[PDB]
């Protein structure tokens, strides 16, 4: 706890989402979205893989069909924008070891672990899946994680899964160990 306000306890990230008419092209350009206002709707993330969609996710109701099972816990419905995106913060259960991510996303994203990118890709694509380079967890208990994803337009999909075994399985990042302040999820 860091101010005044009680912070809701969840097995999720907390979630907000950023609409505009301008053009997203990179992480800089959704971050100084994200630093620009309020986020125009949060939500829980609770199951951590979203879309595939088509036709702008920031329009009508592509946010929701986007979001899935995540969507009805969404403050509000968005007005239309051309792009948009995704900020989550939170907290996930790791033991010590090593990981990586493979995500699949259109467009571009970054994930950080205890403020430390281990998955970037800083520009638009189609959908593409990237296996990411590994990365160390020192001490078990729940780790900082943070994420952001975009749309610039068009189609849109975000699905970042983790392995703990060297990249012979992998994992959606959902309730079983996310939290949203980093007490224990019941
Ligand atoms: O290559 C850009 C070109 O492809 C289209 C096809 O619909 O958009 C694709 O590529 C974008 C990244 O440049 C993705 O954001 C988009 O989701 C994907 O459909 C066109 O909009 C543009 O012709
Ligand atoms: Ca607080
Ligand atoms: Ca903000
Ligand atoms: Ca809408
Ligand atoms: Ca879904
Ligand atoms: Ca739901
Ligand atoms: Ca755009
Ligand atoms: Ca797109």
């Amino acid at each position: 706890q860091d101010d005044s306000t009680p912070d809701s306890l969840f097995a999720g990230l907390v979630g907000e989402y950023y609409g505009t008419n301008s053009q997203l092209n990179n992480i800089s350009d959704f971050r100084a979205l994200v630093d620009s206002k309020e986020a125009d709707a949060t939500f829980e993330a609770a199951n951590i893989s979203y879309g595939r969609g088509s036709s702008d996710v920031a329009k009508g109701t592509h946010l929701q069909e986007f979001l899935g099972s995540d969507a009805s816990t969404l403050s509000t419905d968005p007005g239309d924008n051309t792009d948009g995106g995704i900020y989550l913060q939170g907290y996930v259960y790791l033991e010590a070891g090593t990981y990586n991510f493979k995500v699949t996303a259109d467009d571009g994203y970054e994930i950080t672990i205890n403020g430390n990118p281990v998955a970037t890709v800083d520009n638009n694509q189609s959908v593409y899946t990237v296996t990411h380079a590994s990365f160390t967890i020192s001490e078990s208990g729940y780790q900082a994680i943070d994420m952001i994803w975009w749309d610039q337009g068009g189609d849109y999909v975000f699905q970042p899964t983790l392995s703990a075994d060297g990249g012979s399985t992998y994992f959606v990042l959902d309730s079983a160990i996310l939290s949203s302040t980093g007490e224990t999820p019941y």
